[PDB]
């Protein structure tokens, strides 16, 4: 009996297919595909991108960058909701292709570095090509591109590293406070005495406060469904749309049933 | 007029001066500088090192290890209180020099793979040879050691990654609980309204209440003044030690009115 | 039409295959797989392993360690022939759960960082775990364990980094000249003109004679086939093995048949 | 009797000695100190760096890429002579304060990373901060910038990725192959039968023959002296400058002095 094969992560196909930018605000665009979420965010000093989707998804950021006018030389900085291969995964491959720099705190760097290898839930069953950080940010600490200044709020639990990235942009002529929170699941995860992760249960209560808080008059989130956007309904996309405070319950609520369930199994 | 010369990372005689090991509990033993803490934890599966001081101390450190039957094969693990030259200097070279991998959290672990250079306060003016680490270890986690356990206790201020080390060891017959604490020293540290490290007043404020709240019938700190320890005392070098929490309450009365002064500067 | 799944690096079922340790001399043993090589070399001071085979293959080569004696703790070092996931697969998990230390030359550490992503030739096709090296060695360096003496001889092509490690071992009384050459394929490979290996002909044509010129009383290789040695067929495995003479007369006729066909392609 | 200070990399005064940019050809500039070179090659496409100097030269080097009307987004590309601190110094400051990415060979690559510590002469007395290279380069591979082709040339020997950086530039109308030819010293080294560098006199002497026949109608080098530039000398800098095969036979001669002297001590 050999040794099993090398499993691939597999995901469902509408994580992978592709969509044309959707416009989210003045200079806001979601450039992912139709279940991840990869933000674009283009400024007259050059463009960030927050997330870039599953590793495969490279070649079509880039395309839907070039659609918006922003050259590879444009791409200055990458920032990351949190660093496992479905959001993070092709931003090896976009330093390498582009002129970006990637910022991000010390927790998602480490697991960046890796490739999401040795992962605290996972292992090794889901990992891509590794980066290097090139910035180190703690938290509340800002970012500015083009004067859209980016704000950093930790919610350590998904991962250590998950981040909340705040800024605010324009639509019609008012000002738009978009919050992309991280994920709050949990997936299969061992909550209480986790040894790798002990205060994997405070971390979670103490994020889903912080989210609830976040300035936050539009919410994107990584998987659009967690937040109800549904990036293939054209101009009622982002109509459904949860609050952060919404999210943030829906999260806890979810949360609290696991740990019941997982005290019961 | 050229350029300033580079400045030498120059300290106080004392804290380069070797000692002899000073025993602390029957398996721990003070093997560092008359003003530097170096902690070697003796097990029969191994040895564990806690801090090097400076970086040209590593020499030393493994005569004081030899003295003690400690051969470079057997030690196992290195720990930190905190990434910064006079703690974890000669860190990389014990690791080309003996068996040792390091444990650190992911914020010590980011600052050591780059020697302390880009401090958040020091800037590169005091630097040291990198040193990857081998394990993350998360707030809370235990290492195990020939029966030793060690617990991570993530007390963040003097660096983001600042941690305080427990373990219990015996004395006489009786179990004594060492708590080897980090600084809590914020020297010249800009406190209020620091870009880099915004939460710095609040991550100091929870810090000490970790201290206060350590299993502690022993405290050492790794510059041993801090905790009035006297390494070139003897027999009494332990004699006038502070308890944890007496050492939280002086720094944060220190921390208060440096605070008060920087309003006033 | 959503963008393709992940491949996972899928291989022949007997390079997957376990096998008991299969002894190559006094103190040279197989470890690996049917079709994989992995050398466990055990002296009185501790274990090394040359190579670990595919990623999936850790616990296994951690049962055959302890078949022969050597706990994790035993494993010291850890030397590669190519930092592709089919030999150093395994090699970050191996450095998490044992005592190892990694010893490679530049090129095999900066692709082992990465995981075996960007490969020259392969893309982000065939990537794995990433490992940090622990020391560097440079062509012709020698490093001894346990008064066992290997000798690195760099064989570039392959991969940059690809390295023949020799080491003198007894077999009855007397001495045996051990050669572990790495592949000399070029699988699948744009030869000439290649942007991104200029030099790779010459480097062939280079490591063809270091590979003829090899202190090889027995030569042994990654994949077993290449040497014609037979890990399944018990005491005469390495019967019909080749010369480190008639493997680089083999490697260097098919390197030759594969420049014409590219020419004609 | 305490340990020894940490002794500070101090140089001659010249090294560090600011000058305005000098014109070496049409997109040509020397940016450095008078006795430390650093080149600017401004594209229509962002600018290029061939080393730093020192580390405390990195506000110099932007002040003087200012003057040439190169802003920090401008920088898109550092290269290397080699790794060493004052060549390299200031490199990871730059990365954080421009636009910058390294591309080096894996050996240069590996010690810019340690920040030139365990160097294989030097040990740790000549370190700096730091530095990741963004993409690695192979012998005789070419980067394109502005339509400027940089082709690296490795000369191993004083360190092991010692590299040569050659283009084409223009003077007047006409072209100009302008050869970086790095340093071919041996300063202090042991060259015979060094377990840290076993074939060092063999790659020296390749070096030779590698820099005797780059394409080279003018000769840099990191020390400007190597090459009989005079930075300070204006109109004619360059006017007494080594052919590069006058530096390559100059530094053999000078290699075979010290094999004879070596011999002899
Ligand atoms: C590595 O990626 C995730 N796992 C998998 O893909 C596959 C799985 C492994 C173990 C349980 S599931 C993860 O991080 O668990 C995805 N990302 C999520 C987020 O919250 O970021 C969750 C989204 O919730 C749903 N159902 O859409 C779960 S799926
Ligand atoms: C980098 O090392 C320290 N700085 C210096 O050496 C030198 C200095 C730079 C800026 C202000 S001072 C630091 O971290 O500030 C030492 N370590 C300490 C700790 O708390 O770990 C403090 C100990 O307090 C005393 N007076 O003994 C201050 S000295
Ligand atoms: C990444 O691993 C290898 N590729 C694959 O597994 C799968 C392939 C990708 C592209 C062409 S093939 C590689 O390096 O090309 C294996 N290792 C080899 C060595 O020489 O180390 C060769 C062994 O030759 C045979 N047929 O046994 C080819 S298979
Ligand atoms: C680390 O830097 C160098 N060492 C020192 O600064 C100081 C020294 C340490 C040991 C011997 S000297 C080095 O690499 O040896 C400089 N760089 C050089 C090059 O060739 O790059 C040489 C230039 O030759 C002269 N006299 O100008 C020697 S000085
Ligand atoms: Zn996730
Ligand atoms: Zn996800
Ligand atoms: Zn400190
Ligand atoms: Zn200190
Ligand atoms: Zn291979
Ligand atoms: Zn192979
Ligand atoms: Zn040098
Ligand atoms: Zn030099």
């Amino acid at each position: 009996v050999p040794l099993p094969q090398l499993r691939a992560y597999t995901v469902d196909a509408s994580w992978l297919q592709p969509m044309a930018p959707l416009q989210i605000a003045d200079h806001t665009w979601q450039i992912g595909t139709e279940d991840l979420t990869a933000l674009l965010v283009q400024t007259p000093d050059g463009a960030v991108l927050l997330d870039g989707g599953m590793p495969q998804m490279a070649s079509h950021l880039l395309d839907n960058m070039k659609a918006r006018g922003v050259t590879p030389r444009d791409l200055r900085l990458i920032l990351l909701s949190h660093a496992h291969a479905d959001h993070a995964g092709p931003v090896a491959e976009l330093k390498r292709r582009t002129g970006a720099k990637v910022a991000a705190n010390a927790e998602s760097a480490v697991l960046l570095a890796r490739g999401g290898s040795d992962d605290l839930h996972f292992g090794d069953g889901i990992t891509y090509p590794p980066a290097n950080a090139d910035r180190i940010v703690m938290d509340g600490e800002v970012i500015t591109v083009g004067g859209i200044v980016f704000t950093a709020h930790f919610m350590a639990g998904h991962t250590p590293g998950s981040t909340a990235w705040t800024w605010t942009d324009t639509r019609n002529g008012k000002p738009v406070r978009i919050a992309y929170a991280d994920s709050l699941s949990a997936p299969g995860y061992q909550l209480q005495g986790n040894p790798r992760y002990p205060h994997l249960i405070e971390d979670y209560r103490r994020s889903f406060a912080t989210v609830r808080a976040l300035p936050c008059d539009v919410l994107l989130t990584p998987h659009p469904g967690a937040s109800n956007w549904d990036y293939a309904a054209g101009a009622r996309a982002g109509a459904k749309a949860l609050t952060c405070k919404a999210y943030a319950d829906a999260a806890e609520q979810k949360f609290d049933g696991q740990l019941a369930k997982e005290t019961a199994g």
